[PDB]
């Protein structure tokens, strides 16, 4: 396992982050 | 909007942590 | 627990469905 | 597209709102 | 169950790859 | 970006495929 799955939502959490990071630049230009 | 969009996104990331603590509270236990 | 994951992930598809009536917008304005 | 996208968001939503209610039966028996 | 979690997954797995291939179209165009 | 966006959605896609594939070990085990 559960271990593994915990860090995989933990990366997807960094990925989402990210996302939204860069949809805030997006966002301004 | 794009704003609403980060900080939504955003949201479901710190959902992500949330799910990410919980697997690891389930995995010992 | 078992409860708290079906927990978020509802309040998470009620979420995609606001992305999609935000970018349902976008694609039109 | 826009409109795919936003369509394929709403598929998103309707997939996670079952996932949800899977855990739901597995959280019972 | 786990099974359709599982199938669950790969699917929405395969329509976030579909995405990426529209955005992937959309940065050039 | 629009490529960003996209590489991000394709390693969400791999890491959920990942995770669809996790799961159904748990479910033979």
């Amino acid at each position: 396992x559960l271990k593994a799955i915990a860090q995989e939502f933990k990366a997807i959490a960094k990925k989402f982050k990210a996302i939204a990071f860069e949809f805030k630049a997006i966002a301004q230009k």
